[PDB]
RNA sequence: GGGCAGUUUGACUGGGGCGGUCGCCUCCUAAAAGGUAACGGAGGCGCCCAAAGGUCCCCUCAGGCGGGACGGAAAUCCGCCGG
């Protein structure tokens, strides 16, 4: 479905808003989304993959994709770790369903976030790209109360093409990146 | 069943006994081929694997810095450097 509101967003207001305080010479100098991760730290489950295969399923529900599990590199006695026995949940969203992503986040996700203020602009690591943690999972739209078994946040990050932050930092916010200033 | 009989009771060893050692692999001694001794300096082997093997196909580390709900020097995610 090649098609919705943020989508258009970027092109008939963001694009050229961009050009307005840079000025890019070239159409593809101009910086673009172009991938969403998500991540979750569940070595708290690492136990049993009882429960797993929900955050698993919920994780699916918010994002649309099928999630990918991630191993263990290395292994932590010191916290019960080795080989690759462990977990940890990644989902690499793109294209349209980054779109369709994006929309409920900074529209439905963020608001019904318990005391929300706005995000940490210092969240910037240098190069244009923005990372941010949730404690909770429930604060997306498609999940219900007596659904989760378990609060289980995570944090997700984004990819623009951006080359200094400088820049990404305008992208975001003419998306509708609500930051505290 | 030492009353009695026939015997065995290793070698190396700055004398012998005591101690230590005895075969195999790696490194140094070894003097830029090979080989090379000392009771010279240092360490391992007496296994393991039906995947830890065959082939086809694909992928590339450790580490460092920055950013990230548990995390917290170190779990998993993103970015840059890294032969
Ligand atoms: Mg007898
Ligand atoms: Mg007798
Ligand atoms: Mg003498
Ligand atoms: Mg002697
Ligand atoms: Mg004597
Ligand atoms: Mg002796
Ligand atoms: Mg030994
Ligand atoms: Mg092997
Ligand atoms: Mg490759
Ligand atoms: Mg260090
Ligand atoms: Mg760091
Ligand atoms: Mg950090
Ligand atoms: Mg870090
Ligand atoms: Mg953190
Ligand atoms: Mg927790
Ligand atoms: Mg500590
Ligand atoms: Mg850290
Ligand atoms: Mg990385
Ligand atoms: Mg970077
Ligand atoms: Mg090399």
């Amino acid at each position: 479905p090649l098609d919705l509101a943020l989508k258009r967003k970027y092109y008939e207001e963001v694009r050229p808003e961009l050009i307005r305080r840079f000025g890019y010479q070239n159409v593809w100098e101009v910086p673009r989304l172009e991938k969403v991760v998500i991540n979750q730290g569940l070595g708290e489950a690492k136990e049993d993959a009882r429960i797993l295969e929900k955050a698993a399923q919920e994780l699916a529900l918010i994002t649309g994709q099928k999630p990918a599990v991630t191993r263990a590199k290395k292994s932590i006695s010191n916290f019960k770790l080795r080989k690759g026995m462990p977990i940890g949940l990644r989902v690499t969203l793109r294209r349209d369903r980054m779109w369709i992503f994006l929309e409920k986040l900074l529209n439905v996700a963020l608001p019904r976030i318990r005391d929300f203020r706005g995000l940490n602009p210092n969240s910037f690591d240098g190069r244009g790209n923005y990372n941010l943690g949730l404690r909770e999972q429930l604060i997306f739209p498609e999940i219900t109360y007596d659904m989760v078994d378990a609060l289980r946040g995570m944090d997700i990050a984004v990819v623009t093409t951006a080359e200094t932050d400088e820049e990404a930092r305008a992208l975001l916010e003419l998306l509708g990146f609500p930051f505290r200033k």
